[PDB]
């Protein structure tokens, strides 16, 4: 398993040597395209021959040009090497998918973390890190070798120095097994732990954090991602592989219209479900180590808008956040949901009612009223936010429409009390949908704890990404999180 088809920094060239070399038929591997942020490649030997395909991820999906489109790499490629998955060429012959081809690079992990001090490997233990708590660094005593570093447990915690020798392109521990990465041998001491002669086990539990920061000190941080940020993404990426959870509801031959693209689907296990129960949402909810929640979705299609409703209805919700300027081109459908203004409509049995737009500039605001046909008293008003300027490519370069807009949300749910989850949707309600809701739950922590919080963007994301896959889908959104995030902070200070 794992993402290990990946190769952060291989070229066209390398691929084709590699595949050619320790590949056979049916191997293949994934590159980012590079040249244009956002793509993809994937190369593949079939006629003992390499092949490549373009992958695109524009905000919203991932598009393999041939096959479907996906909300992950991961989910890509399970699709194809499992499960039902037939890549067909021009002419309508198969494209094997087998063998993975392994990445022996690991700078792509939590874990590596290169060129770093020997004293300060134990400054950053020492502050930020817990029992099995560890990290792979640069030897430079030797130098060339690698030092694994874990803590153990003042005086009751301890550090301790496992040095890793690289020799004719394996990877050791000074005694056992040889591996053929690091990633290898730390898999491997991961699930069979080393014990010292007088009992301490060495338990290689999480990485230490790299990512997690204080507010404050933003603008020294965002430079030094500019000046990076793609890097920190891949590591992000790299995680991906532990949220292939299933997502069997939406695969239904009887649920398969109600999705925009039959491979991007909910997780099962936070799917929202209605009482016919389907729809392409998931809860979100911020956990961390009372709070706001939120809902992912698509905007709904011709086929769902009725359930769109029901589920603003059953879910209490009384905020929408619709992320895109306008209802979706003549391409895969999509609907107005709501009434022009003084107006009311009816979705099946829910009525609503448009009691007053507000133009802003960056949004739309629709006062709405939403009811059960037939129970005057399920009334509840549900607050349409609508941003309208939102680029058709790439991101704002201006993030303060966001925020605003974002301030003036939490704004209106927490005007009122005991709402459900915050309704926040796009297209495919995972790349522009993620985006948003990450830098909501980001400021709400430094509303909440002040400018003196640590926070960690990646954290966050996997945790919401568990919950839904592929939020935040590009290296755009990212940085975008992070412009967001810092242009809050120096207002904050005012």
């Amino acid at each position: 398993t794992s993402r290990r088809w990946f190769h952060p920094n291989i070229t066209g060239v390398e691929a084709e040597n590699l595949l050619l070399t320790r590949g056979v038929d049916g191997s293949f591997l994934a590159r980012p395209s590079k040249s244009n942020p956002g793509d993809f490649t994937l190369s593949v030997r079939r006629n003992g021959a390499v092949t490549h395909i373009k992958i695109q991820n524009t905000g919203d999906y991932y598009d393999l040009y041939g096959g479907e489109k996906f909300a992950t790499l991961a989910e890509l490629v399970q699709y194809y090497m499992e499960h039902h998955g037939q890549l067909k060429e021009k002419n309508g012959d198969v494209i094997e998918l087998k063998y993975p081809l392994n990445c022996a690079d690991p700078t792509s992990e939590r874990w590596f973390h290169g060129h770093l001090s020997g004293k300060e490997a134990e400054k950053l233990l020492t502050e930020k890190g817990k029992h099995g708590s560890f990290l792979v660094r640069e030897s430079q005593s030797h130098p060339g070798d690698f030092v694994l570093s874990v803590r153990t447990g003042d005086g009751k915690s301890k550090v301790t120095h496992v040095m890793i020798r690289c020799q004719e392109l394996k990877y050791d521990v000074g005694g056992g097994e040889r591996f053929d990465s690091l990633t290898d041998l730390v898999e491997h001491y991961k699930k069979n732990p080393m014990v010292e002669t007088l009992g301490t086990v060495l338990q290689l539990k999480q990485p230490l954090n790299t990512t997690r920061i204080n507010a404050a000190e933003i603008e020294s941080r965002v430079r030094e991602l500019s000046k990076g940020f793609w890097e920190e993404f891949e590591t992000l990426q790299q995680q991906e592989c532990k949220l292939l959870y299933s997502r069997k509801e939406g695969q239904r031959q009887e649920n398969k219209n109600k999705n925009r693209y039959k491979n991007i689907l909910p997780f099962d296990h936070t799917r929202v479900v209605l009482h016919s129960d389907y729809i392409n949402a998931n809860i979100i909810m911020p956990e961390f180590e009372p709070k706001k929640s939120y809902i992912a979705t698509q905007g709904c299609l011709q086929n769902t808008v009725n359930d769109f409703w029901r589920m603003v209805f059953q879910e209490n919700s009384r905020v929408i956040v619709m992320t895109t300027k306008e209802v979706e081109r003549g391409k895969s459908k999509c609907v107005k949901y709501w009434p022009d203004e003084y107006a009311l409509k009816e979705y099946g049995v829910m009525r609503v009612r448009n009691v007053k737009e507000s133009a802003a500039h960056d949004y739309t605001l629709r006062e709405l009223k939403l009811s059960k046909v037939g129970q005057g008293n399920t009334e509840r008003t549900v607050w349409q936010y609508h941003f309208r300027t939102w680029p058709d490519h790439g991101v704002p370069s201006d993030p303060g429409g966001v925020l605003d807009f974002l301030e003036e949300v939490h704004h209106k749910q927490e005007s009122i009390m005991d709402a459900g989850p915050v309704v926040v949707h796009c297209s495919t309600g995972i790349g522009r949908t993620g985006t948003f809701i990450v830098i909501d739950i980001l400021i709400d922590i430094i509303r909440e704890k002040g400018v003196d919080c640590d926070i960690d963007v990646p954290k966050t994301i996997q945790m919401v990404r568990s919950q839904r896959s592929g939020m935040v889908q590009t290296e755009a959104q990212y940085r975008f999180i992070y412009m967001a995030v810092q242009h809050y902070i120096e207002t904050l200070q005012r």
